[PDB]
């Protein structure tokens, strides 16, 4: 579930039926992931997360989806790993600090959602949310 010191402000990714996560955006300044926005369907979520940064695109093709996640803390979040189910990985920030593991639990459940805690310098805490597409 929850990863990272916490304490900060509570977000989480717009979970909906009938669109799917089909795209992602990191922000990552110099240092700390500050926000993430996941684009569902054919719209752009509302982005979650501190303000600033340069902002990663990931396009996920039609089918693929995300399956696990390793996430590196550090008083604030460095560094993200995706990998998905066509054997594609998406690399923001860097992996320094305490690396951990976010996968499902159960078969063929994929990424869905996103949520944890911010502040004004990045975020503090991270978790993601399994489930089947």
């Amino acid at each position: 579930k929850m990863y990272g010191p916490g304490g900060g402000k509570y977000f989480s990714t717009t979970e909906d039926y009938d669109h799917e996560i089909t795209g992602l955006r990191v922000s990552v300044g110099l240092l700390l992931v500050k926000s993430v926005q996941v684009k569902l369907g054919d719209s752009w979520d509302v982005k979650l997360g501190a303000l600033g940064g340069n902002t990663q695109e990931v396009t996920l093709q039609p089918g693929e989806y995300i399956t696990k996640v390793f996430v590196a803390f550090q008083a604030f979040l460095r560094g993200m790993v995706m990998y998905t189910s066509k054997d594609r990985y998406f690399y923001f920030g860097k992996l320094d600090g305490q690396i951990s593991s976010a996968y499902p639990s159960q078969e063929g459940q994929v990424l869905v959602g996103i949520y944890g805690q911010y502040q004004l310098l990045g975020i503090k805490s991270i978790g993601f949310e399994w489930n089947y597409p």
